């Protein structure tokens, strides 16, 4: 009986804006929903705006909901100065904002914080030249954001008010951009605070689950428009497309959706319609025979498109490698004359050109080198070119050195062969298996350590008994009286080598499969994107002929406005549908149909006994 | 206690005997109403 | 400063890394006093390896002191027992080192057979890591089953071997 108790205080006076302020102070939204916001209430100007400000600064969900539901329009409310006041409050629950300020308060500094958090070449709208000159002061529509819900989304995420973030997400335009930007910022702040963190990881998982579901519905409704949503270039969030923001937040589930894989396959085939391997290899091996295939639609040129299909580059960039691993083998299993032969000049040259493209890719400084050295194959590549190089300049000396030269090439041939693996990675079955081989190795290393300990122990014992008089010698190092102990303690070694750990290794490579098989299926479907966006960038010509394209450099989905409005509507139908469908899936379950009918039963029982005493009094 | 009394396994068992108690009271109200008629 | 350091020495992770570098020394010198010639008296590295076993013994007893109940609580687990056997046989070999040739060749024996245990202890030091420790415990548990199937394979092997021979 607390509502009439508060209504006594509400009936104590008549200052209705101060009454609404007090109702915001005691934090009971049902009282203001019941008594204050009624028909005929008088309101001065500026009272609703100040009420909205005081409600936003103090983490009030339902009050801001009801004030938006009662006349307050955010397109006329929010100015640059009041948003600056929102970023400079003092009532926050818990924030890591000032740490990011000191690691990178004016809004330009806030944009620098956002660019530092996302990273890459992300050029936020605060750091443009159109916003910076307008900040010099501190039409009437020059302090109003046309898309203010994006700023309210960013302000919700950066100060960590989660229920406000989930409220601000479900209104306006461009929900998936806000969801992926929120996921990126949550993961970045989680890693930065680790460098609160569990909460930010949970919030990143939340927006991340939500963004995937909207796609599930947007794919469950339609496909042709669905593809448009992922592809269109945002003109607001720093010129990015939703798929690039999906990969740059390292979200393995969004790419794992079927629509993203279909879009990547339509990128992969390029300008063809033949839905492949024998046809595309016959196209290279028979250049006039390309005309029989089927193109797309929006000669003398019908071909140049064929060369830019990335599947073509692939089959003309792996035939060049097959050549390189056959000639390099023939320049090792054969005699070496005092100067190098023709196939050696060609094999030396292919390594030569590969080097210039690999550096040029880095150019397109220490941050760039670190991003290039983030993964392992570039590192292994850097070592390989370097040792096929020391061997290159050791080739050109006399015999003592020449015999050494054979050495490096001899040892250097193993890596090029062991790369083939990667080319085999593309197939839709060998790639998951190759990833598994990679993951199992750690466990191989640990049991190598244990087997090395036991092997060295039994070997030191056996070799120490059977050779008593052996003066200190480098010969002992090269290897590194009652002999009847030597047989018995040999056999027990086999009993703990080929019996116990081998069967431990089989047991630990059998009950680890059920997780790594589920992991690699995700990791392959994610890492196809890096491959597909890699070859648009490598020239058409082969690497032993790429000098023409390199010397020519040294020489010197966009959409319209009406289809954009169609996209904004397609999203609107989906967001509302998701919420409705979630509510209809909720209120049809048993777990609410029981809990409401229990209190319905007890209410009817009490009313029945009151009807009983009334009926006996009337009797 | 709050995790106990919010589960389904009590919300069913109390409302069953609430139902039978209201049914017996309903039939007593029925015979009283016919006598008053 | 002047004291900022003495605290550093009492951090138990320090004692650990200065109490496993002493063991790494002990397993390198003991190997070099077996794969090399033995002169009529012991060499320098043998006096140092004999000595480390000597000091280990006094600390191990002092830990027990700090009577049959105390010895039972100390012998509740296995590594103290295996340790008690090991010092004892690097001891019989210690006092058999100091005789003539027939005995000296026997002396090589005990050291020869005694080096296996110190190596097989390393395991424990490896136990600390947050991944090798669970695995070492597993190796320990699996052994029972190894013993039972050793019994069955011994029965069948001895039968077919007796018939063939
Ligand atoms: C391409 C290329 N560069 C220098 S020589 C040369 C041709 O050698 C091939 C032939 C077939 C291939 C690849 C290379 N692959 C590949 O390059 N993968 C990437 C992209 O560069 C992505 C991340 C793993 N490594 C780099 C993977 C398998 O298919
Ligand atoms: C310590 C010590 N005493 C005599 S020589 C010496 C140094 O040798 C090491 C070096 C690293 C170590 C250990 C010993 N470990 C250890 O001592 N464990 C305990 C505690 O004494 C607990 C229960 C198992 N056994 C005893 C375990 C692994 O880390």
């Amino acid at each position: 009986d607390l509502a009439i108790l508060t209504a006594l205080l509400k009936g104590a006076n008549a200052s209705a804006p101060d009454q609404l302020s007090l109702a915001l102070a005691w934090n009971r939204v049902d009282i203001a929903r019941s008594q204050i916001f009624i028909y005929g209430q008088q309101w001065p100007v500026g009272s609703l705006e100040q009420a909205m400000l005081d409600a936003l600064v103090l983490d009030r969900v339902d009050f801001v909901k009801l004030l938006i539901e009662n006349g307050v329009s955010m397109h006329r409310f929010l100015t640059i100065s009041r948003l600056e006041e929102l970023y400079n409050t003092r009532h926050g629950p818990s924030n890591t904002l000032y740490h990011l300020v000191r690691d990178v308060i004016s809004l330009i500094d806030i944009g620098l914080v956002i660019e530092y958090l996302m990273g890459g070449a992300y050029r936020c709208n605060y750091t443009r030249k159109r916003f910076r000159t307008l900040y010099h002061n501190l039409d009437p529509e020059i302090n109003h954001f046309p898309f203010p819900f994006h700023e309210l989304m960013v302000w919700a995420v950066l100060m960590k008010r989660q229920k406000m973030a989930l409220f601000f997400w479900q209104h306006g335009e461009e929900a998936m951009a806000k969801a992926l930007v929120a996921c990126k910022l949550c993961k970045a702040m989680a890693h930065e605070a680790s460098e609160i963190s569990q909460e930010l990881n949970h919030n990143s998982r939340d927006f991340g689950q939500l963004a995937v579901e909207l796609l599930d519905q947007s794919y469950k409704q339609d496909e042709q428009l669905a593809m448009k949503l992922l592809t269109y270039e945002l003109k607001n969030w720093s010129n990015a497309t939703c798929l690039q923001l999906a990969v740059a937040a390292k979200h393995r589930d969004f790419i794992a959706h079927t629509c993203s894989q279909m879009l990547l396959t339509d990128m992969w085939m390029g300008r063809l319609r033949m839905r492949s391997g024998l046809k595309v290899i016959l196209g290279i091996l028979l250049p006039p025979s390309i005309l029989s295939l089927e193109f797309k639609n929006k000669l003398g040129r019908k071909i140049y498109e064929f060369y830019n299909a990335p599947i073509v580059k692939f089959w003309f960039y792996t035939l060049a490698y097959i050549g390189y691993l056959m000639l390099f083998n023939y320049i090792v299993l054969v005699k070496m004359e005092r100067w190098p032969s023709t196939q050696e000049w060609i094999v030396i040259s292919y390594i030569f050109t590969l080097g210039i493209e690999k550096m040029r890719e880095i150019l397109m400084l220490l941050q760039k080198v670190k991003v290039w050295l983030q993964e392992y194959w570039n590192v292994t590549d850097l070592i390989a070119i370097l040792l096929f190089s020391v061997g290159m300049i050791l080739r050109l000396q006399d015999q003592p050195f020449r015999s050494d030269g054979r050495v490096i090439y001899c040892v250097n041939i193993i890596y090029w062969y062991i790369r083939l693996l990667d080319i085999f990675g593309v197939n839709k079955y060998l790639g998951p298996y190759v990833m598994m081989i990679g993951k199992m190795m750690i466990d191989m290393m640990y049991f190598v350590i244990i087997m090395l300990v036991v092997l060295m122990s039994f070997g030191v014992a056996r070799q120490a008994i059977l050779f008593p008089n052996e003066e200190p010698s480098w010969k002992l190092a090269k290897n590194i009286t009652g002999a009847w102990i030597v047989p018995a303690i040999m056999a027990c070694y086999l009993l703990v080598a080929n019996i116990l750990l081998v069967n431990l290794l089989i047991a630990v490579f059998n009950n680890t499969f059920f997780e790594v098989k589920s992991i690699s299926n995700q990791v392959w479907k994610f890492q196809r994107y890096q491959l597909i966006m890699t070859f648009h960038e490598r020239p058409v010509l082969p690497p032993p002929l790429i000098i023409f394209s390199h010397m020519t450099m040294i020489f010197q989905l966009f959409i319209t406005d009406d289809e954009l409005k169609k996209v904004h509507d397609f999203e609107e139908q989906c967001i509302e549908e998701y919420f409705r469908e979630k509510d209809d899936r909720f209120n049809s379950s048993n777990d609410e149909r029981i809990r409401v009918t229990s209190e319905r039963v007890e209410n009817m029982s009490m009313r029945l006994e009151e009807v009983n005493e009334r009926e006996h009094s009337m009797k």
